[PDB]
């Protein structure tokens, strides 16, 4: 009995409005000015500015519901949490901060935020990595997360366009030091992280080769927003395996119609 | 000072989960257990049966979640709304009750049920319409609908798969009977409704002629859930005006 859960954030911002949806909620001055109502009543303070937002966007406000349901679902099923990793990103520490409340632990339990978790950094958009919310500057915007935690792997150990079995390997390497450091300290951990991430974490945990770095992204755009899965501990033999998850699945359509009129 | 809002029902069971969705969360006993968290953890006992839920299929939980975010955005703008009505279909009524909700009204505000709101009756699948949760059993079900409410058009007074611009009429027939037997008694009216209700019920109250029966269900498959648009009245003199809604549009994907 134990158990490694891994799932990925809610519904992000720049996805439903796109790439510039940071013109479509600040003004001129920087003032934030929601303009639907899947936009939250606010957004934190970054401290280089909201242009830091553009390449590290938060979660939409059916992206807390999302994360709220997992959260009451694992509450419904008597699944207890004692550890909860997220990655860097803030998508996903909103994600995990608000799986704490659904589970009724924000403020009992505390997210480890994790560089080390972080998606395969081709996917970051520029020459350079997001401006990070560090984790003080995080918990002064009420996510609960935990200031004492240091890292497996900071932020300063990401290297930019990394290699594929690089990021393969930090996933297998960064999941291992989790499983351990959380050992002799009580039973269920909790990652928040990406869609890559759920296979990049588990899969060497049990044994079986990635696939190679094409089949990947075809599984990678296959997962869903707190998308979900589980692995099982026997004995403490160290040999992890795929289970089915201790919760009931979360699918959803769109507001659809159009998106634009008159 | 006089609206009428006229808003779409929320995300809908049978179609997240598709046709059979039936199979997907009732046993052979006939016992109701969701399979998915976009499922509400209870469903209403139909008299019938839950056959009865194949022709009047409800909300999905992310339907409650559409439904509460207007009522709240309502609140917020200070929109007070004195009536509200809705189509039968059980997605409707559900829609309406969780605005109620949102708004913090559920228990001073009633739902009045008119089966004059209905959509166009040919989009019911079958030879025979549905089997509607009658007001009283709805009230028994945890919705705030008004009992006392007698309808303009009453179920029996509905064709099945009937003419176009019969139910463009039946239409501008009910949502002209709403706004005058609101009048004496209050402002904002609220009607919770289709797709095609949006068109209907307003089009010839600003003068505009429908289009024909083709373009028609072009503009209806536009319509967002909680699709919402609003009709202000100048002076008492009759005469309605489209006008931007009291509340920001609500736009989100699918969990893909």
């Amino acid at each position: 009995k134990r158990c490694l859960f891994v799932c990925r954030h809610g519904e992000r911002m720049d996805v439903v409005f796109g790439k510039y949806w940071l013109s479509q909620c600040f003004d001129a001055k920087g003032r934030y000015i929601r303009t639907n109502l899947n936009m939250p009543h606010s957004l934190p303070q970054r401290s280089g500015g909201f242009r830091d937002y553009e390449k590290d966007a938060p979660i939409t406000v059916f992206g807390c519901m999302q994360a709220r349901l997992v959260g009451e679902a694992l509450l419904e099923s008597n699944t207890v949490i004692d550890h909860v990793y997220c990655s860097p990103s803030l998508r996903c520490v909103q994600t995990a901060h608000n799986i704490l409340k659904g589970l009724q632990q924000d403020n009992h339990l505390k997210i480890r935020v994790e560089p080390g978790l972080f998606e395969w950094t081709k996917w970051v958009a520029g020459s350079t990595l997001p401006a990070w919310i560090p984790p003080s500057e995080l918990a002064a915007a009420n996510l609960s997360v935990d200031t004492t935690y240091r890292p497996h792997i900071p932020v300063s150990k990401l290297a930019i366009s990394e290699s594929y079995d690089t990021y393969i390997n930090r996933s297998f390497q960064v999941t291992k030091e989790i499983i351990s450091e959380c050992k002799s300290k009580g039973n269920n951990i909790l990652i928040v992280a990406h869609a890559s991430s759920l296979e990049a974490c588990t899969c060497q945990l049990q044994g079986l080769s990635p696939q190679n770095s094409k089949d990947f992204v075809q599984m990678v755009r296959k997962i869903p927003y707190l998308g979900f899965c589980s692995c099982e501990e026997l004995g403490e033999t160290g040999i992890w395996q795929l289970t089915d998850p201790p919760i009931l699945p979360l699918t959803h359509g769109p507001t659809g119609g159009f998106n634009w009129r008159e």
